[PDB]
């Protein structure tokens, strides 16, 4: 039903909220939830671990069957699979891991995948252990994505820093 509420409007198409993406998916019932994935779709940590545990591991079981038949994704690439109990679909997107020297320019490629979907619930890509500067990730999202994106950031200090920086 895409019933998003309580978001700050950053641009005509980008919205942001201090919220847990799992709880937002349960409340909103979005058509598409984005996972911040890795190339072999191993959902052990970060956002991916939270989304997978909220599906009682159904996302990992499906991802393993996909990888066995199709092989790993490319950095900057994506894959639509089932959204299970969280959404109709999950768009698994691979942002670059700048802590491992992957090219930060591929963060643009990663957000470009959002343009195939009219409306998405998403986390900030390449944050956590992937090491991209969160303000830079938000700017690449705003400059790249043309469709409607609702960003859930589950850290109040980071949310406030991102909003303050973007409003300068
Ligand atoms: C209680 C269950 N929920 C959570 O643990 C949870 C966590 C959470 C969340 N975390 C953000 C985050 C953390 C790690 C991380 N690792 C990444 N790696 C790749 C491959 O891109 S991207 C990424 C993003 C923080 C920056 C805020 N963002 C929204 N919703 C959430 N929910």
């Amino acid at each position: 039903v895409n019933s998003f509420s309580g978001y700050l409007k950053l641009t005509d198409n980008v919205y942001i909220k201090n919220a847990d993406i799992v709880e937002e998916a349960k409340k909103v019932k979005p058509t598409v939830v984005v996972n911040a994935a890795n190339v072999y779709l191993k959902h052990g940590g970060g956002v991916a671990g939270a989304l997978n545990k909220a599906t009682n591991n159904a996302m990992q079981v499906e991802s393993d069957d996909y990888i066995a038949t199709n092989g790993p994704l490319k950095v900057g690439g994506s894959c639509v699979l089932s959204g299970h109990n969280l959404a109709k679909h999950c768009l698994h997107v691979v942002g670059p891991n700048v802590n491992k020297g992957e090219d930060i320019q591929l963060l643009k490629s990663a957000y470009e995948n959002f343009n195939q979907h009219e409306v998405l619930l998403a986390p900030l890509l390449s944050a956590g252990i992937f090491g991209a500067d969160p303000i830079h990730s938000l700017r690449v999202c705003v400059d790249t994505v043309r469709t409607n994106v609702y960003l859930a950031v589950f850290d109040k200090n980071l949310y406030d820093k991102l909003v303050s920086s973007f409003l300068e």
